[PDB]
């Protein structure tokens, strides 16, 4: 067992830290000496460009940006499916020339947000100042890729866009956000052997849900274990374990419209 020593990264997240809980704690078997590096996702899009660790978490949008050096793992995929990340305000209004907040350049929801509004401002911004940035009038309107997707309610924000409805309207497939990276330089003995201990984290994850999203209440931001326990089931889950064949057409299809349109 060669280069058996590598560097996971993952996100400070509930739906991570839920699908991750079993590896972190020693509950998955592997002959893998694995060191875990916990990044905001955007943060990993970036330092992905160097090809810096061995797996990483990366939204799909920033994968067409790496390919070359890194490919998709079946496993640990984020997919959207009737859901996914939204653009809230104040009240209604058009987003068209409005100043939106958005987490990172890189994310897939910022694609989909430039593919549904060809034309506004968006303020680039850590996640954790979007909702403040909006109740404060900071900006028109902000971009929420995690649990503010589901709580946005809570402040008397209202979806503006729904990058799902959008979505939907163009493809009819799940919407992949974001996606499990190994690096290509690793033996094939390595990418089975992490893929098999990664399945095996999901999958434990479902069959125990409780102790699973006890953990992961460390990243839960205010949610109580219920809602936290629907976001981390709402990104972990089937396509999670095994991307099907229909995520994969769908990705294909997010990048064909991302080159139309010279987002790429």
């Amino acid at each position: 067992h060669h280069s058996h020593k590598i560097r996971v990264a993952h996100t400070p997240d509930a739906d991570d830290a839920f699908m991750f809980y079993a590896m972190t704690h020693g509950k998955v078997d592997t002959w893998l000496e694995i060191e875990h590096v916990i990044e905001d996702i955007e943060t990993l899009n970036r330092k992905a460009f160097n090809a810096e660790y061995e797996v990483t978490a990366i939204s799909a949008h920033a994968y067409a940006l790496l390919d070359d050096k890194y490919r998709i793992l079946s496993a640990g995929a984020s997919v959207g499916d009737g859901y996914g990340p939204v653009v809230v305000a104040k009240s209604e209004i058009s987003l068209d020339g409005k100043r939106i907040a958005v987490p990172g350049r890189y994310t897939t929801a910022n694609l989909l947000l430039k593919l549904a509004v060809e034309d506004f401002e968006p303020v680039e911004m850590p996640f954790d100042r979007i909702i403040q940035a909006v109740l404060d009038e900071e900006v028109d309107a902000g971009l929420l890729i995690h649990e503010g997707q589901i709580t946005y309610a809570d402040y008397g924000l209202k979806c503006v866009l729904d990058l799902w409805d959008w979505w939907s309207e163009q493809v009819k497939l799940p919407l992949p956000l974001g996606l499990n990276a190994i690096r290509r330089d690793l033996s094939v003995e390595v990418q089975e052997e992490f893929l098999r201990a990664m399945r095996e984290s999901i999958a434990f994850a479902i069959e125990n849900p409780d102790e699973a999203i006890e953990y992961a209440m460390k990243y839960s931001r205010g949610l109580d274990r219920e809602r936290a326990k629907r976001f981390a089931m709402m990104y972990v889950n089937d396509y999670t374990y095994n991307m099907p064949e229909s995520v994969d057409a769908a990705l294909k299809k997010l990048y064909e419209m991302a080159e139309a349109k010279g987002l790429i």
